[PDB]
């Protein structure tokens, strides 16, 4: 028999009046894409920019009946990517793009197959740079949620219909780890239908969960800035006449702080509700900033002018108390943080 | 009847003399194309670079009367992206481009439709980096305008007129935020028609009002400024003979505020005026700067050499002033500024 | 009678004999081509890289007599830029391009017109990433020029020559303004004809003169280092017993100004000369590093060992003098600075 | 004899039924290509991205009984690379491209050649940027396996089988070297093959081991990180009476130690486990701040009030022991930590 | 006569039998090519990346006896570069492109003459990004080679062979210059024939040698370094009692001179071996180190407890010394460092 190359070129050749600006079932009913795609890396979440790039294989089915053969004996023909101007394809896009492309290196990476009845399955390789909003209002502790959806661009909804296959939706690559987040197995697929003032579209999209991981912003920021609260309190235990002791201390802490704190927003979006860090980093500067207004009450009280013994005992008073008092209310503050923080 | 491409394939074939290089009602009126847009995505608004990219659907709709048709049964021929070569298309751009492109990502993302009096719609998707330029005049407190006009470039007044149509003519996507901006609803639309030494050429635009967020850049450096300013007021609860406790507080605070200022500036664009930022950073910069200089008043009086308990005394009268004064300066400074800054 | 676009097809096909790839007026005078430009968008002016980004409107107007019509009774035949690879054109390229596009969005921004005397005119929009060398002798306070200039890469000048037109050769746009220049209204234009092993080629430039703005290096360099020795003068009226106060100033002014100065060139290319913004940070540098050197004077001198109440007097004198010779030595050097640098 | 470019246009036209769509031995055994690669440029290993560059010579061979020629007298015919979309080349892509792109620079750099036996040769220049995860679990002193592998998009594997080939399956440049890593000679080939729902499909893939550089870790971070605990140490040799010279210095040690800290995190991917960077600045981190946690220790035993020269006595005792304990500790952790990460 | 894009249509055409596929002078000798660049633009050369962006003019000249006329009276035919995929060009490629692209702005910047006796020119703009590895081991003080290498893809040596010409292999343009480097007149002009498994290919290359400038590096780090090196010499001239302040000032540039070599390697790879900016700010970091060592000699011999006159003298014995010492120490191994980079 003669090849499939050639037997391809009779089923879209002149003869048979195939033509592929014309949908299967035309001026009948919709065209029923279904679809899954194949994650094979993910990453580069950037924050700022908010949007990250994933590699996918996004496989479409339909069914296209003017190309269903019975001559030819076997069960499927695959078309050369060359050849693929020449039939019918749907004009599937993405919502939001923000940028894309083909991988066309050592071939276009295309892939064709056409069943005896007509299914005709359709595989590519796209590079997406998808955008997604991101929702900080707990950063460190946040699951952040960034989808993808898959629109119809010409035909509306009484032409082509958008479906998800019933197996296996999304897959993933099996080594596909990420270096700050973690991608949860269930993944919510959903209806996305899109109204303008053209028609209506089909859409479909998939949501993905990533929550982060922890272990990172305890070493950086966390710990870091309990240990200069810790640094802070060793001044009283110094005593009250070593004047550039207890100030040089209070001094230099309270405005590490700070450093800490200008820090700890430098790779993020300029957002302007207050986030989980950042009402770490105003509570652990206002015990440093009030370790220096202790000594403040202490340098004012033991230096009135036996008025003399009163005051210095007065002053020693509010130093026994503050050994006490200032781990104790940053213990009791650290129970209401991280249990609020975990609760949501 | 005969399947849609091969019909409209008559109407602009060598038959019945369509030309896709002759505009519509040609030696006669000019054409009125009229226009709106869909912005999908929005942000990424570069302040030193002062652009910003954006994400459109471009819908432009003009009568043809060459493409009237009464044969064909139904009301509206969808024209396949790949024939668009073929017809006339209005040669609009964008006169503040700083380079864009097309989506043609699983297709050309374009759609054009015919209706049987003639009249295209055509839209297709556009990803721009709009200019503009930045007024900071008065920083984080500013309403920044960016705009995007729509010009001809080949056909001038007498031969194609662009408008904005009456029903919608700027659209924006359901859950569009920035992280830094918000945007109003008000979207002026003017006509902007330029003269060159060529002719003069239509041109249609549409303003935006960015109004920016307060909450981030006082977290970052509106509190931790006046923290420090508080800072330097603690020098005055400390004793007089304590030479290293209140020199160096004052040394420490007023080299931060130097660092806290150095950093204020680290995302603009180099402007010659002072902006609102500027004149904060200056003023509380001199509060901390002025308050070292009480003691050089304090630590020369306090040596002169009853004339011991004299300039003792006179030197506990400049602290007792200081103690009142100096947040009472800084608290009606804050009461002009936030004003000014709120009535403009 | 015919239309244009069918009128010029006859213009240049097959018979009446127009080719494409001959230049006009072959084997007779060269083709006198004029050309002006028109600035839309200037700047991004890096300086590391030394380049800057332009968008312009390139015109080019020359005479072809085989286009010359006298049947049609119109005065201008638009080309469709789809059939502008069926003409001859200049090849006009920049001799310091550094990457440069077109602008093919939603059409080929292109234009070209031809009148009944073979008058033909073609404006493109380009932009251009242009080099320029950078002098930096006197950073803040010079006049940068960068130019453009615009060859021939094929034709020689016995073929072809390039000329400004007398009508305004460089137009600006209206709004054009600069974040951190002025663009001065005096545009040199000037001849710049290359001479090769080839041939010899044509070539026409335009000087752009950028003047910088004083406003923002005031802000960010000159104040905050002028502030740091102010802050070192404040020594000299602090007792001389106070070892840490005196001492502990001089360390902390002496090391910021380094840090000053490490940050003075942070975004400059590494130019090996002297600059004059380096020689401000370096003689501000001198008066702290000094300020530190006289209390090492103080201290050696008044720890002599009436042997006593005579160094202590000889020590109090050069605390009197350098009071009144500092500040007087600081303020001869900026009249002996700023002059030099408004002189040229 | 005719030329070899019109011979070959006979051994591919329609006479002799060649297709390009076609592979060799159809309905039959499958198509053993034979692959090695020359890595010209390897590098810019970036390890927040996760990614690292190369460019490498990708050779393929074949056998195409079809091109099996006897009549021309030479051994081996070269294609003209334009001619090249004229014959069955294989589809290989990678499975981890992340882009890639060809060089085309004065000629596309492709190369294929035909022997009489049918043999194909086809080599090709390609960039590749290759994405490997990176296992950092001891930072500086990790063996880093990056990997690249070449799959069949569109032939399964009963129809195409990639293998290295026995004689020098990778081959690297002579004088290719890097700047962090050396490249071990020993390069692993094993193995990949793919199971999807379409089918299953060839893979062959190749290790390279990426052991790093010692030298530069220990300049930046090792040594400064040492020399400020050795910094601390000198505190016990200072009296205990000089109360700003004991606490500032123990103020400032442990300040910059969390400066040393965030820069050794600076280019790095914000993983979540704790890495062998990260337990030396912890420990080091400890030291420093248990030199100023002895010191209060000191001053509270010291200010205790023979009750007067026993307590003197008995801090004294916590100096000496502390002159000798604390270099003891930090002697017996290097050995621990240093044989540690030699062993592993 | 007929015009000379008609005449070399015939020469070019079916008529003749000219083959662009086929090299000249085939089945006989080579063919030689000569070649020659023209450097219009030369830099932005990271160090990091190790890579350098040249724009250059690339001559070929051969000989094509197919391409010998007589019957056209004049000297030379311009090519007109559409119509350049129509004879023989050499393969030419750079061994080290890392990316290249052409220029085709307003014209495809290509260049073709043809002589009498068949001699082909052909200039073309190519801008490159060209690999050279780095040798830092003087990091101020080196010389770098980065060379420049001209390949063919497909044509081995007995069918083609580069050649530079003897006339100016290498031109500069007039005012080229560098920012951090300067380029020397002599290029090194040296063949570099490869060796593969495919055969032997002919390679041609050019050596580039760039000396840096020395009084950048001497303003950012050789000089601030050597003044906080004197300020470290100033501890010695201040009294022993005032112990805050000799620490006071031993602490913090000990600490300032780690913050001025970690700033040292900020743009730079990450080499392993030291290099000669290392070596400086290892030595000056030992000063430092070692002018608070001293103290630390001083404060525990004048501590001891005549025993008490007998230890102050001793503690002022070696303060005399060192006063002497350590500037002398410094001025002789400034000798011995600048001298050692100036004799390599
Ligand atoms: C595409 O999918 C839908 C759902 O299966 C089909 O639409 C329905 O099909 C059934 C039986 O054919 C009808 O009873 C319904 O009236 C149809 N409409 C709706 C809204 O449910 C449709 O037939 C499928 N089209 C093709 C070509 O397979
Ligand atoms: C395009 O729009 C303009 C405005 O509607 C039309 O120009 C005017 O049309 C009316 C009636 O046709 C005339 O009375 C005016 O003299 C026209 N000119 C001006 C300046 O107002 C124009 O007719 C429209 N052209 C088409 C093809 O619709
Ligand atoms: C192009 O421009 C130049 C300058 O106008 C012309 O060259 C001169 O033309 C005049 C009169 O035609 C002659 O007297 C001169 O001898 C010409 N040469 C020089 C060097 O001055 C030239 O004619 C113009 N060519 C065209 C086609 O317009
Ligand atoms: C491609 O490679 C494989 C391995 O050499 C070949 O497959 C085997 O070939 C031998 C002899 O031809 C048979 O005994 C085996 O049954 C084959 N299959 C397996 C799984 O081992 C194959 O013949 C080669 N094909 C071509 C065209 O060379
Ligand atoms: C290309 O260049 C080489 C060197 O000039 C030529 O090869 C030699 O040419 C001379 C005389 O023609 C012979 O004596 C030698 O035997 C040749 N070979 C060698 C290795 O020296 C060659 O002829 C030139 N080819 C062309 C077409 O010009």
């Amino acid at each position: 028999p003669m090849p499939p190359s050639e037997f391809l070129d009779k089923l879209m050749g002149k003869v048979s009046g195939y033509d592929a600006r014309i949908r299967p079932n035309f001026k009948g009913p919709p065209v029923n894409v279904t679809c899954n795609i194949f994650i094979n890396s993910f990453g580069s979440i950037a924050e700022t920019t908010m949007d990250y790039r994933v590699n996918i294989f996004l496989r479409q089915q339909w069914n296209d009946p003017r190309l269903a053969y019975s001559e030819y004996p076997d069960d499927s023909l695959d078309l050369d990517p060359s050849m693929l101007d020449s039939i019918w394809k749907p004009d599937l896009f993405f919502a939001n793009e923000k940028g894309a492309n083909f991988h066309e290196v050592t071939t276009d990476n295309k892939l064709l197959r056409i069943s005896k009845n007509g299914n005709v399955l359709y595989s590519i390789r796209i590079t997406l740079v998808l955008a997604c909003p991101m929702d900080l209002k707990n950063f460190p502790m946040d699951v952040q949620t960034c989808i993808m959806q898959l629109e119809s661009f010409g035909y509306t909804m009484n032409d082509l219909i958008f479906e998800w296959d019933e197996k296996g939706a999304v897959q993933v690559a099996d080594g596909l780890t990420l270096p700050q987040f973690i991608l949860k197995e269930e993944k919510d697929l959903r209806y996305c239908t899109k109204h303008y003032n053209t028609g209506k579209f089909t859409c479909i999209e998939a949501r993905f969960h990533l929550e982060r991981q922890m272990g990172y912003y305890l070493i950086q920021m966390y710990i870091p800035s309990l240990l200069i609260v810790i640094l802070s309190w060793v001044s009283f235990w110094i005593n009250m006449d070593a004047a550039p002791a207890r100030v040089g201390l209070g001094i230099t802490t309270v405005l590490t702080m700070t450093t800490q704190s200008s820090g700890s927003r430098a790779s993020l979006p300029k957002v302007s509700y207050v986030k989980a860090i950042d009402i770490w980093m105003a509570v652990c500067l206002l015990f440093v900033f009030s370790a220096l207004l202790e000594y403040a009450a202490v340098n004012f009280i033991a230096r009135q002018h036996e008025m003399r013994k009163l005051f210095i005992s007065r002053a020693k008073r509010i130093d026994t108390v503050s050994r006490v008092a200032f781990p104790l209310v940053f213990l009791i503050f650290n129970i209401f943080y991280w249990i609020t923080y975990k609760i949501i």
